[PDB]
C-alpha cells in the first residue's frame, strides 16, 4: 500500500538516537501497524552535554538528519512529522541553568527547522510522559490492546498488559496496570485506547539513572572509604572532584584524587543500600524515598540498562539470572573479580567494564528492596530491548500520541458489540 513516515529524536542524558517509523496510509489506525523503518545513533554525548557550547548540540544532529533524507523517500519529506523529545539530562540541566537549557533547545530547533520535514517541535518530556510512553510502546508493539474473543464470548479477565521498567542514564521509570486504589495523583494515569480503560501507575526517579547512581556511589565511596568497594581490585583512576560534585544528584554529599577498587561485594552491597531511604511512608505503602507504589503485578519488560547489564551477566559472565537469588549470586561473583580477572573475561573494548559490579548491585537492590519484587513476581519480568523489530523506548508511544494515531474508541464503536 501507500506508506507514511514519522521521525522521533530521543535526546537522552547520555546519547541522541533518531528513529524513523513507517505505516500503511489506509490501515494506520490498527494497533501494532506502526513499526520502525530505520534508526541512527548520533556520535558523542547527549544534547545537555553541550550546555556551555549550545550550537554544537544542533550541529551534532546533522549526520543523522542526512541519513533521514536518504531513508524517507523524497516525495514524502514535507509530510513527515519530526519531533525531538528530551529526558532527565535536560531536566537536570534545567535545575542548574534554565538559560543554558533554553539555549540548547533553541540550537537544536534552529538546526531541525531547516530540514524539509514537518518539524513539530523540541520539548522536554515530564517523568510521567517518559514512563507512560514506554509502556504504550511495549504494549502497542505486542498487540495487548486488541480486545480478544468474539461476540458473545470475550476472554475474561481481559488480556493482561506488560509493565515497563526503563533504566536510563539519569532517571529510572516504572509503569504498570494496577487494580489498586490510587493514593497520589502525581502517580495516577488513566488511558482510553481502542474503547478500553487502563488504570496505570507510573513514577520516575530522577538521579536513579545509571550514570547518576555511579556518581553518587563514587562520592559516597570517597566520603566513607577513600577506596571503592564496588570497583575491581587493581583498577584505579584519577578522579576530578568538580565533576563528581557538580551534578545536582551528588552535590548533596582539592581538585584531583586517586581512587582504587577493592573487589568487596559485601561493602559494595552496603554502599548501594544507602541509595534507598525506606525510613518512612506517608501512604498505605511505598516503594522507597516515601514514594507511593501499589504491589507490582503482571508481566514486565526491563529494557535499556536493565537489559545491557543482564546481557553482560549472562553472555559475558556466563551466569544465570532467572531468580532474584541467582541475580544476587551473579552480582557477588562479578564484584569479587579482580581487575585482571575481569579484563581477562573481556577481550574487546573495556569502557564500562569497571562499572558492572556497581550497576548489577544497584539493579538487584532496586527490584528487591525498592520496588518489592519477590521470587514469585520476579518470575514475570523479562529483559529485552526490541519487540517486532522495533527498539523498545518511549519514542514510538510519543510519536503515536502526537500524531494522534491511537484512537480513544473504535470507529462507529464497533456497533456497541464491545459494550
Ligand atoms: N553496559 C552498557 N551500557 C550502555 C550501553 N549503551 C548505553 N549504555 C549506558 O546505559 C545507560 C542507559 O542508556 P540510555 O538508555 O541510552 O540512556 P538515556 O536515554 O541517554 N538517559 P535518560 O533516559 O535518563 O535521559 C547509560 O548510562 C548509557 O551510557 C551498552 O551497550 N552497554
Ligand atoms: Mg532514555
Amino acid at each position: 500500500p501507500a506508506l507514511k513516515y514519522g521521525i522521533v529524536l530521543d535526546a537522552g542524558s547520555s546519547h541522541t538516537s533518531m528513529f524513523v517509523y513507517k505505516w500503511p496510509a489506509d490501515k494506520e489506525n490498527d494497533t501494532g501497524i506502526v513499526g520502525q523503518h530505520s534508526s541512527c545513533d548520533v556520535q558523542g554525548g547527549g544534547i545537555s552535554s553541550y550546555a556551555n557550547d549550545p550550537s554544537k548540540a544542533g550541529q551534532s544532529l546533522v549526520r543523522c538528519l542526512e541519513q533521514a533524507l536518504r531513508d524517507v523517500p523524497r516525495d514524502r519529506h514535507a509530510s513527515t512529522p519530526l519531533y525531538l523529545g528530551a529526558t532527565a539530562g535536560m531536566r537536570l540541566l534545567n535545575l542548574t541553568s534554565p538559560e543554558a537549557t533554553a539555549r540548547v533547545l533553541e540550537a537544536v530547533t534552529q538546526t531541525l527547522t531547516q530540514y524539509p520535514f514537518d518539524f513539530r517541535g523540541a520539548r522536554i518530556l515530564s517523568g510521567q510522559d517518559e514512563g507512560v510512553f514506554g509502556w504504550v510502546t511495549a504494549n502497542y508493539l505486542l498487540e495487548n490492546f486488541i480486545k480478544y474473543g468474539w461476540v458473545g464470548r470475550w476472554i475474561r479477565p481481559r488480556k493482561g498488559t506488560l509493565g515497563a521498567m526503563d533504566l536510563g542514564g539519569a532517571s529510572t521509570q516504572i509503569t504498570f496496570e494496577t487494580t489498586s486504589p490510587s493514593e497520589d495523583p502525581g502517580n495516577e494515569v488513566h488511558l482510553r485506547l481502542y474503547g478500553q480503560h487502563y488504570r496505570v501507575y507510573t513514577h520516575s526517579f530522577l538521579c536513579y539513572g545509571r550514570d547518576q547512581i555511579l556518581l553518587r556511589l563514587l562520592a559516597s565511596a570517597l566520603q566513607i572509604h577513600r577506596f571503592h568497594p564496588c570497583w575491581p581490585k587493581g583498577y584505579s583512576t584519577q578522579v576530578l572532584l568538580q565533576e563528581v560534585y557538580q551534578s545536582p544528584c551528588t552535590m548533596g554529599q582539592s581538585a584531583i584524587v586517586s581512587l582504587s577498587g577493592t573487589s568487596n561485594a559485601t561493602l559494595c552491597r552496603d554502599l548501594v543500600s544507602r541509595l534507598f531511604n525506606i525510613s518512612s511512608c506517608p501512604f498505605s505503602q511505598c516503594s522507597f524515598n516515601g514514594v507511593f507504589q501499589p504491589p507490582v503485578a503482571g508481566n514486565f519488560i526491563a529494557f535499556s540498562a536493565f537489559y545491557y547489564t543482564v546481557d553482560f551477566l549472562t553472555t559475558v559472565m556466563g551466569l544465570p539470572v532467572g531468580t532474584l537469588k541467582q541475580l544476587e549470586e551473579a552480582t557477588e561473583i562479578t564484584c569479587n573479580q579482580t581487575w585482571t580477572e575481569l579484563q581477562a573475561r573481556v577481550p574487546g573494548q573495556k569502557t564500562r567494564l569497571a562499572d558492572y559490579c556497581a550497576v548489577a548491585m544497584f539493579i538487584h537492590q532496586l527490584l528487591s528492596r525498592g520496588y518489592h519484587f519477590d521470587e514469585r513476581s520476579f518470575r514475570e519480568v523479562v529483559f529485552q530491548k526490541k519487540a517486532a523489530d522495533t527498539a523498545v523506548g518511549w519514542a514510538l508511544g510519543y510519536m503515536l500520541n502526537l500524531t494522534n494515531l491511537i484512537p480513544a474508541d473504535l470507529p462507529g464503536l464497533r456497533k456497541g458489540t464491545h459494550f
